[PDB]
């Protein structure tokens, strides 16, 4: 049960105590939050290079979230007010109608291998595709463990660019199935091993061998339904507010100046969760915003409509390159704890929670804005 | 002097002591880093809503950075390794050729005032532009203090969209000159005050009154020059590395899949600094990335070229909606300290440092990739 009545009135120590009893945490865990210094300097000096101390940010916990029926507590680390309050309130509303409904695709990541110096990029492309099974097998031969976990390279796609400032180039894509890992190193490794062969097949120089942060093959999705009776303020009817939100949505879907702000609101709830779990927040931002203008125009990541029942329905589909076996998510005592609070077992389970927070957050911001909030 | 030889080998305590002696910090300041709990729970419980403690991240300091002749220590808060080492190393190289050269525009921010319900958006638009001085004066009448500091509303631009899923709409833009502030609240306020009059002039419903995070009027710029003799590794000649970097740049300039990654590398150095100074990192990311595809194609934020002298030149121009009088930058003991280490006096001075870090960072990653 994620509903915490009068939680925003309890003192921090009482809130911790509560979450402690609720989740049945050990004292060793509660101590990590009740006492500054959870991250020892000896560990902190190992993550970054010229460490001189530590920087603190508030570690909150949103309430009311319900994902696919199960309740869950969402830990968020951020410095801006109203985010947790709005995420939580909006989550409260979604409850009556079934909470958030999520889904996701297999944890697929791209690995790009740039190849220059080819006089025949187009022919060369077909040479790679015919000896495709060969390359794939050479890639999986390296990361054997991964294959046992149920991951590994699954397919290859080659794209050519014949109109580049530095001549034509060929770009092969390794579509690797990482696993509960963000996939930066697993993918970058396969790209390095496969390189020698591709260079032999095509006859050109391999330049970059790196992953693409535009994980359009690793998407997380979320949905909500909000009844007009739920949004009814004092001077505004339930339906009049919905029309307001749709107006705001349409506005973002056509003007990039608003879209940027619209999408920032979304990340307002996603990033904090990512930082809380010790995940790279830059990778999610880059993938989120790069996906927004996939159709040649920077637009809305979410979508808001009114269904047959005159109910507000909203969606959010975006890349979620997140992980549980990552670098920092493992060494930071508090990050390990966040995952314990979340109760998530797969990276994708965590991704589904991240897009729900953001969807709730976008709705919260839009409601405030559409409610003539002066 | 920002050069710190053998800094990466010193213990944290000795690094802090050193930085302490260097900048001449008081013990009250050094204690904030040498001891956990700099941020008291009573303060931490006022920033956010359901606090239950604090989360810590490493607070490092990049070295060698030189901005317009003056040296500066850059504090960075992040969890990913090599960022600080790369930024520092790339800054070291930039030193020989003059360091980084920066500039910026006045701190201008947008305020959008969406208006719907008009049958004549196009005619309505001209009605606002004629009574434009009127609207601007009403806006500055609200924030008088700001006007005394040398900021305030400066102009107004109206844009129309007649092909929207929800009918035509008009969007007036307040081009406010915020000051040393991010401007979220200063702008949002003016937009609310001007709203009533616009609704009277045009005759439609005012919907959103909010700022735009795509601060394309508030740009920070940075430049570098890198000599082939400086990049010469063991098996790779200097010029062979440059060509490799240009190949990497071209690749990002044409393929969005690489561009996203290219730009992530950039924010890898900019965000840590932003978090360090207690600034909104989401706002900078949204503005950074949305600017990347201003020309209908998501591309590189930075540019890399080879000049007449066969030298590598790189640039970075992007929006930097940062502040010094913001909300958290004022209440967090360590954020206030970061600004003291930086030594910056204006928000734009800080913005010029952020783009230099990002530029250096992009170069560091690319050199690694092309090597
Ligand atoms: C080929 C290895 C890649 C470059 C890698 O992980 O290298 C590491 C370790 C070290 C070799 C040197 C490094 C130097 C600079 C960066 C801080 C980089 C990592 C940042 C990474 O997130 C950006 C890239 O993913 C995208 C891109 O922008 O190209 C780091």
């Amino acid at each position: 049960d994620s509903r915490l009545p009068a939680f925003r009135n309890l003192s921090p120590a009482a809130r911790l105590d509560h979450i402690g009893q609720l989740l049945g945490l050990s004292h060793d865990d509660v101590s990590l939050l009740a006492n500054a210094g959870a991250l020892p300097m000896d560990i902190a000096n190992g993550m970054i290079e010229n460490v001189i101390g530590t920087f603190e940010l508030p570690y909150a916990v949103a309430s009311n979230f319900q994902i696919n029926g199960r309740d869950v507590l969402v830990p968020l680390v951020v410095e801006e007010p109203s985010i947790v309050a709005a995420a939580s309130y909006m989550a409260k509303l979604a409850r009556a109608n079934g909470g958030f409904t999520t889904s996701s695709s297999a944890p697929l990541m791209h690995a790009q291998v740039q190849i220059v110096g080819i006089q025949d990029p187009l022919n060369a492309r077909l040479s790679l595709l015919r000896r495709k099974d060969e390359i794939i097998e050479l890639a999986n031969r390296k990361d054997q463990l991964l294959n046992s976990l149920g991951g590994g390279c699954r397919d290859i796609e080659v794209h050519t660019f014949a109109d580049t400032p530095r001549g034509p180039m060929l770009v092969a894509h390794l579509i690797v199935d990482v696993r509960d890992a963000m996939g930066a190193n697993t993918v970058n490794t396969m790209a390095e091993a496969v390189a020698p062969l591709m260079e032999a097949i095509t006859g050109g120089q391999v330049r970059l061998r790196i992953l693409s942060n535009l994980a359009d093959l690793r998407l997380a999705r979320a949905q909500v339904r909000i009844t007009p009776q739920q949004l009814e303020t004092a001077e505004f009817s339930g339906e009049a507010v919905i029309e307001g939100i749709l107006d705001a949505y349409a506005f973002a879907a056509v003007d990039p100046y608003r879209a940027a702000t619209h999408n920032k609101g979304i990340m307002n709830g996603i990033d904090p969760l990512i930082v809380a779990t010790g995940n790279d927040w830059r990778a999610v931002e880059a993938g989120a915003h790069a996906y927004a203008c996939r159709s040649g125009h920077y637009g809305s990541l979410t979508t808001w409509e009114k269904d047959n029942n005159g109910h507000l329905v909203g969606t959010l589909e975006m890349p979620m390159p997140v992980g549980l076996v990552g670098g920092a998510t493992k060494t930071h005592p508090l990050a390990q704890l966040s995952l314990r609070i979340l109760g998530v077992k797969t990276a994708q389970a965590l991704a589904e929670i991240a897009v729900a927070v953001g969807l709730a957050q976008n709705l919260g911001a839009m409601r405030a804005l559409a409610t003539e909030g002066i």
